[PDB]
């Protein structure tokens, strides 16, 4: 699957079985999701954007299913308007930017 | 060119002859750059991400040479910690996201 960027590259993934829409982001070093419960086992992390900082709850070894593919990675959780799949997940999946 | 996503997909662009290092970003709707004087006629705007928003200057029909191509597009200027080329530019170069 090849995505032209005319529209945002958005897909449906299941995080630990819960379905969500995520933006596949080659401009995010990290993945951050909002409104899903991931559990008690996390670490406070502080994160940056264009806008400014945000504090997140950091989950590791999270079961992800996206694009007919199974991965495990670090998910952070927080106040994010759109949910984002960064370069850590993208790499694990085998995606690439082409020209 | 293909960009594995292991490291940030960064490249050298010339914006009106000035060289710049930029982020190729599938999760950026707008293109935003710091430290170039693009001049006088612009339009007052805002740009936001994670953490919040910032004040920008919107210029139109800027000349850019990147990836061995020549485009003309809108670039904002503002105090971004990293220069970003969003989907508006990527779409002009004919870049795609693949798996
Ligand atoms: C360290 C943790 C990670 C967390 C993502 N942060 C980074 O890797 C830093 C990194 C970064 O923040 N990358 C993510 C960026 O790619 C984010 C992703 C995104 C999309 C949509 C909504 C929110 C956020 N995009 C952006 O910052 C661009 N934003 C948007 O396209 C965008 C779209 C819709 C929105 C709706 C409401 C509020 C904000 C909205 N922002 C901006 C350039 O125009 C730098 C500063 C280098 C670009």
């Amino acid at each position: 699957p090849q995505f032209s960027l005319w529209k945002r590259p958005v897909v449906t993934a299941y995080i630990e079985g819960q379905p969500v829409e995520v933006l596949l982001d080659t401009g995010a070093d990290d993945s951050i999701v909002a409104g899903i419960e991931l559990g008690n086992n996390y670490s406070p992390k502080i994160v940056g954007g264009i806008g400014g900082f945000i504090n997140t709850k950091e989950y590791k070894n999270v079961e992800i299913e996206v694009l007919n593919k199974k991965v495990r990675a670090t998910i952070m959780t927080g106040d994010t308007p759109i949910n984002i799949f960064g370069r850590n997940i993208l790499t694990a999946l085998g995606m690439s930017l082409n020209l």
